[PDB]
């Protein structure tokens, strides 16, 4: 008995759908989480900047009883996200429009419900017309869970507790937490909040009783401390989590119950040293991702962000940016269990609209990039507040940021800089800046008034986690009032400006939001301990912020991920793990040298094109080859992404010669090669630690691997089965230089979420069984149901057959 299960929902809309007397049962049954958009295919007509899928208008409905004890109670209905321009009805009545796709919300409908046992009935219409009001994929309809609460008259409001721990020691930990304590009865109401602490294990560690009495109508703020002796300190190594249990008491008798899990740790962000998790100085090693999972698309569905997130930390990963808008609480869940370090975006433009198909200010004015921009100045304060009374108890949140790239929307800032800028510090000096900055326009708003604005809100809601911002111009907004008003200094892709900051204003600390997955980003982080991080632009491919120039249809993505959308690790990701793991690691790759970005001449490798360097690389990563199988003689560079000090190569058993990392500026081994068939094998060493990797020719397509991530999953409606499909010659190798179309065949009660490859150039039918292959390989994405039973998957292209797989459904 689930309440996100049992949904209608249809892509149509009549103003007769929210009528007491409509009935939906023609209306198409569903299970939340649900996103429409992935229901419909990839067209050429649609715009490319929200992943060439159309919105709509869309409709959901639900029933539910009455409870037979709904006397002396509350009722709440909580929704964590929907997009977007949402309307709420229950029982032919009104309850309110929430424009913003992202942030959370409730409802209080108690007065709304039938008597006890009879049936009642709420509407969702969605307004996504709309459907490039985003510089990215955002899906369409109910995509995030929801809860349906009763309560008792006395009680915890929804999100009414703030679990903070201000000292932390080995020995000790200083546990606060404010329990608010709503009382809708009609007169006074006595009583007692006791909170009991609870570890890993279940054992309880802490207890505080505190008395109240509580006006009619009025909402009391009940503070508790406690002492928790020798903690389990919750780290990204160790991800240790608590459990606060408050209770309610009305006489001797608890009246209401809420669970706030939470973690004890402390963080820090020093302007000289760096950042510091419970002591320990260590680098973040950050990625940004969107909030689409391809096949499922916005539908948060956790077992498919859990093996992208064990993917990224294999990798190293430990911090996780949520560009650019607030996350799942359910994807939070997962990062404090995980152990992710993570930022959490309220906005991606505040006064002014950013162009939703090109980047940076508005351009053109049509209608279906209106977003959200018309409701900021009435919604900007309840959405922010909201997602952090919702996001706040999270151990993984680490920072707040209210802003990504703000500074091209407001007319002025670009101008104030010297710039019209990657590469660059500007050529006007701070107090030019400053001057320059003057002499602008008075618009309506300013970036620094808005700045202030929402940084000082933020503070109402949370002082235990700093304020920062993904500045593009920090050399302006540390003139407008905008970096004044942080605790962190977020810069995007301003690498050349770490020392400008050190120099010119040291007391504020400063950090990469926004970064080019690429050696030369790390190599500045690491070289500056005033300088703790960075965030990659993407860990995990996503849809959308295509269709301009260069990039058009069929292509769904940009290709910056060091996941694809599959999930399958990339190049990118390899060249990422030889940075941010200790563990001797070696990736072997190659192109034609013709292809190749480096050349050697005297046994010495440079790059071809001097306006090109290694230090400039951008967000997409070459498309280089993990194969062995060239034609016969054709000249090669192997290229080898590895934190071994020492490698030597070797091509069929003849040594090609030892090299030396020392000797690679851009942290790229590279060795000239005549291909030959057989295989190339890399031996290397890290202080000592050895380690092997090797490639190997294959001869034709024979047979299709199938593999899965479990055996054996439980018949809960949610759990996912992952299935990789590989292509292998005769002896088994595995083969990535040919394609194949590959149906899959599954028996037994299964739904399909569907199927992937990893091609961010082309496009496919997520709902089909068959899918063509992308370097060799593709996924299949299935999901269990109400029904037990097994489920027997194979594969084959026409000729080519495979071995067989049984999931077991419990
Ligand atoms: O792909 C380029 C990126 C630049 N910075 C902001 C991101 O949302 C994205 O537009």
């Amino acid at each position: 008995s689930d309440f996100n299960n049992g949904w209608k929902f249809t892509l149509s809309d009549s103003v007769c759908y929210s009528f007491v007397n409509y009935n939906p049962s023609s209306w198409k049954t569903v299970n939340l989480p649900h996103d429409w958009s992935v229901d419909l295919p990839f067209e050429s007509t649609a715009e490319g900047c929200t992943g060439f899928l159309k919105g709509g208008i869309g409709w959901y409905s639900k029933t539910f009883d009455t409870p037979d004890n709904f006397v002396d109670k509350k009722c709440y209905i909580v929704f964590d996200g929907v997009y977007n321009n949402s309307e709420y009805w229950i029982n032919g009545r009104k309850l309110g429009f929430h424009p913003y796709g992202y942030s959370p919300f409730f409802y209080d409908i108690s007065d709304y419900l039938n008597p006890k046992g009879q049936e009642n009935r709420i509407s969702v219409r969605i307004d996504h017309s709309r459907y490039a009001d985003s510089r990215w994929y955002t899906g369409s309809g109910i995509y995030r869970e929801t809860q349906l609460i009763f309560t008792d008259k006395l009680h915890i409001p929804v999100w009414g507790t703030f679990v903070t721990t201000p000292v932390v020691s080995s020995e000790r930990a200083t546990v606060n937490i404010e329990v608010r304590v709503k009382n809708d009865y009609s007169g006074p109401r006595a009583g007692e909040v006791r909170t009991s602490y609870f570890d890993s294990k279940n054992k309880k560690v802490g207890e505080k009783l505190t008395s109240f009495l509580i006006e009619a109508g009025k909402e009391m703020k009940i503070n508790q401390s406690v002492e928790i002796s020798n903690p389990s300190l919750w780290d990204v190594d160790s991800p240790s989590m608590y459990l606060a249990k408050s209770e309610i008491l009305v006489d001797g008798n608890v009246v209401d119950t809420k669970e706030t899990p939470f973690g004890i740790r402390s963080i820090k962000f020093d302007a000289k040293k760096g950042f510091f998790l419970n002591g320990k100085n260590m680098k973040i090693k950050g990625v940004c991702l969107h909030h689409d999972a391809s096949m499922i698309g916005a539908a948060l569905v956790e077992d498919v962000w859990r093996r992208r997130l064990q993917t990224l930390k294999d990798g190293g990963c430990n911090a996780i940016r949520l560009s650019h808008n607030p996350g799942a609480d359910a994807f939070l869940e997962l990062c404090d269990e995980m152990g992710f370090l993570v930022q959490e975006e309220f906005f991606d433009e505040w006064d002014y609209p950013k162009d939703k198909r090109l980047n940076m200010d508005e351009q053109s004015i049509d209608y279906i990039t209106r977003g959200y921009c018309e409701y900021f100045q009435e919604w900007a304060e309840r959405d922010l507040k909201n997602v952090m009374l919702r996001s706040r108890n999270h151990p993984c949140i680490f920072q707040w940021s209210i802003g990504n790239e703000i500074e091209w929307t407001y007319k002025g800032c670009k101008e104030s800089t010297g710039f019209f800028y990657f590469w660059n510090q500007p050529p006007y000096s701070t107090q030019r800046i400053r001057e320059e900055w003057a002499k602008q326009p008075k618009q309506t708003y300013d970036i620094g008034r808005t700045a202030k604005k929402l940084a000082a809100w933020t503070r109402e809601m949370d002082t235990t986690r700093p304020v920062t911002a993904n500045c593009i111009l920090p050399s302006i907004s540390y003139e407008t009032g905008y970096i004044d008003a942080l605790d962190v200094a977020g810069f995007s892709y301003r690498r050349v400006m770490y020392d400008y900051a050190h120099k010119n204003y040291p007391d504020k600390p400063a950090m990469g939001t926004e970064n080019l997955g690429q050696w030369h980003e790390w190599k500045a982080v690491i070289e500056r301990d005033y300088i703790p991080g960075m965030f990659i632009w993407t860990g995990v491919d996503y849809l959308g912020e295509v269709g301009t120039k260069g990039r058009e249809w069929p292509q769904r993505a940009i290709g910056c991920g060091l996941l694809d959308l599959a999930g399958f690790e990339k190049p990118s990701f390899h060249m990422m793990k030889s940075l941010w793991t200790d563990a001797p690691f070696i990736a072997i790759y190659s192109q034609t040298a013709n292809k190749s970005s480096y050349v050697e001449k005297d046994g010495k490798f440079t790059d071809k094109d001097p306006k090109k360097p290694w230090t400039q690389r951008l967000w997409v990563w070459e498309d280089v080859n993990s194969h062995w199988n060239y034609t016969k003689g054709e000249k090669v560079v192997v290229e080898i992404y590895s934190n071994c000090d020492e490698i030597e190569l070797f091509q069929n058993g003849k040594s090609l010669g030892k090299r030396f990392l020392k000797d690679f500026e851009d942290h790229i081994y590279k060795w000239s090669v005549d291909f030959k068939d057989g295989n190339i094998v890399a031996k290397g060493k890290k202080n000592g630690k050895k380690t092997t990797s090797a490639i190997y020719t294959t001869k034709e397509t024979n047979s299709i691997k199938l593999s899965v991530d479990k055996v054996a999953v439980d018949a809960n409606n949610t759990d996912v089965i992952h299935v990789t499909a590989q292509l292998i010659d005769r002896n088994g190798r595995n083969i990535s230089w040919e394609e194949k179309e590959i149906t899959f065949n599954i028996g037994g009660n299964y739904r399909l979420l569907g199927v992937e490859n990893g091609d961010h150039l082309n496009v496919l039918n997520y709902k089909s069984n068959t899918v063509k292959t992308y370097k060799g390989r593709a996924l299949l994405v299935l999901q269990a149901t109400d029904k037990a039973g097994i489920l027997n998957i194979n594969a084959n292209s026409g000729s080519i057959s495979s071995n067989d797989l049984k999931v077991e459904v419990k």
